[PDB]
């Protein structure tokens, strides 16, 4: 049973971001005494109360039309990666925890009955909680879209491989390509964000393995791309090489 | 709004945590989800209780991840809280010599935010067994309330519940009494009614009017906002249920005390435990 929130309970309302999916605004719940987020514009809402896991954005209720969720104080992964002035240093332990937690969230979705596929994964909708843990949300840009999409369980892995490339480089994929149709043409032809020392330096922990994960993930042939299970099996040994305190020290470095 | 069914064999690396009245608690890993979980080993009565608790969608309430519906055993699968309970933080002074005031106040504010949410549900969800053993701590030491009262300690029980019935079990002012004892225990790192040898003796002292010692040895003068804290404690552990405040009035009181602490001080407090 999904609770019903009356619009008058959502005080201090302030727009966060717009979008085709709906307009998103922050607000403070008068009775709960916490910040929430509301998305203006019912059957799919219950389908998203079934999508309940540690790395999926938690839905708190329904406005009778808006969807109330938790407020992610640290915005999106896009901001963290590309606001190099606010964040000049983003340590590897945290970048690897983000990548691990994205794969966990997507894997849970794919493991539902029926398998729920996101099909719109992008750094913009990889949200960050107060401790910089990932919450997947938002079930214009094409840099994350597989070429065959210009209905497939191999869509999200393509998006994931691009996001991984971006997390590890802090570069905008197809940086020098202004026209999105020119990106779409280079991708249809099997060209991908560049892998070299300028984009992906040698100082990256487990560099070779990450490269092979990225390259297999963004493969032209959908069937040659891994499942999130194979991809999580590859990631588990990498994450084990980081001591718990290094993630905490990585976050404190951002504050 | 569906609660998934988890096949017991999908749970790898099972390891015993604690045996309690409610059942046995173990830490496992879901082979499909690739995450550690906690499984509480305890049919139609249980699936209804699980859905009642499944309604609680709040940051400071322990999330239920699924039910283990085996013909042999019946289990509840929740998120695994890696830092155990508030009790271990408070009393394992060897493992945790220093527990900074910002973390202590963050814990109390989240306990109060958790309970208030439950009391605000329709119909209200009353805990009625709040104790420091069932306030669990996540990886970043944020609170998750667990072990709802559908051989344990009496030290958080209001005197009027001692001989229970219709009024005591439907009482709103039970949870706030337990909160005042937790608050007192949090600021002191002292076992309430430590000196008293018998839990039965504790029961007499309380029913008469005695409470754990609000002095200098227990509560130092260095305690931030010592005044408003001692006020709140005393008000919440009042003999007259009517004289106890709501969790909302308790939050309103707490909020400015929390604004006093800079964000980074909570992070520093955690690095200090770890
Ligand atoms: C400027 S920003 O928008 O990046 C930003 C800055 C600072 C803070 C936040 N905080 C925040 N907190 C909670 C949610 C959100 C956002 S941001 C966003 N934007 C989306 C597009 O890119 C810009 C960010 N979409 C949401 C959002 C809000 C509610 C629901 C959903 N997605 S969903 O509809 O699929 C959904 C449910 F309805 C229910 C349960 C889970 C679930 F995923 C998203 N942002 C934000
Ligand atoms: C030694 S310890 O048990 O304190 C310990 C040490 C290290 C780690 C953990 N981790 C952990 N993680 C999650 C839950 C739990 C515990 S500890 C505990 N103990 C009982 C109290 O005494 C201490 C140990 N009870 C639980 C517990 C497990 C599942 C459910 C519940 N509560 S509930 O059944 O009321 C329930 C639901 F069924 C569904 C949703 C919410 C909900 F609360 C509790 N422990 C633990």
């Amino acid at each position: 049973a999904l609770p019903t929130i009356p619009y008058h309970k959502l005080a201090d309302l302030r727009y966060l971001s717009r979008g085709a999916s709906g307009t998103v605004s922050s607000a403070r719940h008068a009775d709960w005494r916490v910040q929430v987020a509301v998305k203006h514009l019912l059957r799919e809402a219950e389908i998203l109360h079934k999508a309940r896991f540690s790395y999926i954005l938690p839905i708190l209720g329904i406005c009778n039309l808006g969807i109330v969720t938790e407020y992610m104080p640290n915005g999106s992964l896009n901001e963290l990666l590309h606001r190099k002035t606010e964040y000049p240093d983003v340590a590897w332990p945290l970048r690897f925890r983000i990548l691990h937690e994205i794969a966990l969230g997507v894997n849970y979705l794919h493991n539902m009955t029926p398998p729920l596929l996101h099909h719109d994964l992008k750094t913009q909708n990889i949200l960050l909680d107060n401790e910089f843990h990932v919450k997947i949300a938002d079930f214009g840009t094409i840099i994350y879209m597989p070429p065959e999409n210009y209905a497939s369980i191999k869509h999200d892995i393509y998006s994931y491989a691009v996001i991984t490339w971006e997390v590890l480089s802090r570069k905008q994929p197809f940086e020098d390509v202004t026209n999105p149709l020119q990106i779409m043409y280079s991708v249809s032809q099997g060209h991908r964000p560049v892998i070299n020392e300028e984009s992906l330096p040698y100082d990256i922990p487990h560099r070779a393995r990450m490269i092979s994960l990225i390259e297999s993930g963004w493969a032209q042939n959908p069937d040659e791309r891994p499942s999130f299970l194979k991809c999580l099996i590859e990631l588990e040994p990498v994450l084990r090489t980081f001591e718990e305190i290094t993630f905490l020290e990585a976050v404190i470095q951002l504050k």
